[PDB]
């Protein structure tokens, strides 16, 4: 479903797998991430994965519940969301790291890419 973006309804304690695709290995060289915007809130950082697949970092509010991965051709990254809370209700964006002014946790170094996904968690 959707309106300006894709929509996903889930129930608390459920799981969901977001996916984000490019063409021609667009982000084979780039570090990647997921950002989210909860209503009223600024964009926050969720997870990031390096080109090698192996430097994965997590907002402490998703650490241990979410996991990030990618393919090797540079076309896909996934966000595997488990133990969903109603606190996780937000619009989710995959993002390319295009600048290197801060750490890998810095939402400012990321550009959202493609089309967001509203994940509503019903208590």
């Amino acid at each position: 479903r959707g309106s300006e973006f894709e929509v996903q309804l889930v129930q608390a304690g459920g799981s969901l797998r977001l996916s984000c695709a490019a063409s021609g290995g667009t982000f084979a060289t780039s570090p990647m991430g997921w950002l989210r915007q909860a209503p009223g809130k600024g964009t926050e950082f969720v997870a990031a994965i390096s080109p090698s697949g192996g430097d994965r970092i997590y907002a402490d509010s998703v650490k241990g519940r979410f996991t990030i991965s990618r393919d090797n051709a540079g076309n896909f990254i996934y966000l595997q969301m488990n133990s969903l809370k109603p606190e996780d209700t937000a619009v989710y964006y995959c993002a390319v790291r295009r600048r290197f002014d801060g750490t890998s946790y810095y939402t400012g170094d990321y550009d959202s890419w493609g089309q967001g996904t509203l994940v509503t968690v019903s208590s």
